[PDB]
Parts: C-alpha cells; sequence; structure tokens
C-alpha cells in the first residue's frame, strides 16, 4: 500500500468516518487521504492523484461492502457511502442473512 501497512478500507473508512452518518463525497475522500497522510499530500496535481484514485476505486468497485448512494445529479459529483448492513456496531433488525434451511 502507498500509505503504509493500513489497509484501504482502514483509512477509507476512517475519512469517511468524519461525516459516515450522512455521505463522504469520494473527492472528499480522496482529499482527506491528501490531508491526513504526507504521502499523498504529495500526490495533489491530476497525474499525481489518478492513480492512488484508482486504486481506492479499484477497492470500491471489489468490495460491495461499499456502496453508493444515490443522489440526483449527474456529473463527477457522486458520493457513496458504507454499507450499514456490512459494517459492525449495528446489525439489521431483520435477517437478510438469516440461513434458510
Amino acid at each position: 500500500n502507498p500509505w503504509g501497512a493500513e489497509s484501504y478500507s482502514d483509512l477509507i473508512a476512517k475519512a469517511l468516518k468524519s461525516t459516515f452518518d450522512g455521505r463522504m463525497r469520494l473527492n472528499e475522500i480522496y482529499n482527506w487521504f491528501a490531508s491526513n497522510v504526507p504521502y499523498f499530500g504529495n500526490r495533489t496535481s491530476q497525474e499525481q492523484s489518478a492513480g492512488w484514485k484508482n486504486s481506492i476505486r479499484h477497492n470500491l468497485s471489489l468490495h460491495s461492502r461499499f456502496m453508493r448512494i444515490q443522489n440526483e445529479g449527474a456529473g463527477k459529483s457522486s458520493w457513496w457511502v458504507i454499507n450499514p448492513d456490512a459494517k459492525p456496531g449495528r446489525n439489521p433488525r431483520r435477517q437478510r442473512s438469516a440461513t434458510l434451511e
């Protein structure tokens, strides 16, 4: 990992944690890293950041635990949140995964 031994999801969640109860903008997430991680503060330009953005985006598109929140608006203005049913602290009242036997 470019920042250290922390995992993407470790730091992604920390970023998201700054406004976790609502939404965090995908660009804010990048800004979080750039601000809190010195290495990323060195990578804020388009080509400087694109690769590590691709890394975050790669994981965002692999883990279904990350999900996009619907907002009616086109363009790059997208924002996403971590799936409440895939994060600890609060388990769903109704068991979606109840194991039907």
